[PDB]
């Protein structure tokens, strides 16, 4: 039953992850980091060329989305 | 000590860039994109504002992003 709750969370986080593709964060960075010394090329190289970065980026988006899935189910129970 | 000075520059660049990326910019990204994908506004905000572990791990990834971009930027500064 806790194990049925984790299922709901994982399914929900599956859907959320789809609505949060990586280009949203790249856009964010281009828009907010240029004034801080980071050029389009560097942000672009991170997002399009850097394998390790892409993966660690996917890991965290999954964590973000698992965490809010968790809270969504909390409010579903209240 | 040439490579240390490079890393120290990378690190200070990251310090600067980090100020451009407060957490609420990410909260807004999520409320703008996740509502069609199963999340309510409340759930996102609960994560961003009430969940202390989320905040810390959020801060740390942001710091990771900025160090990695800083690294790429100094590489480009040396080509």
């Amino acid at each position: 039953q806790q194990l049925a709750r984790e299922e709901k969370e994982a399914e929900l986080a599956d859907d959320m992850e789809k609505g949060i593709p990586q280009h949203l964060f790249e856009s964010l960075c281009i828009d907010h980091l240029q004034r801080h010394g980071a050029s389009k090329k560097s942000i672009t190289r991170a997002f399009d060329d850097d394998v390790e970065f892409q993966e660690r980026m996917a890991e965290h988006i999954r964590y973000m989305v698992e965490t809010i899935a968790h809270h969504q189910v909390d409010i579903d129970s209240e």
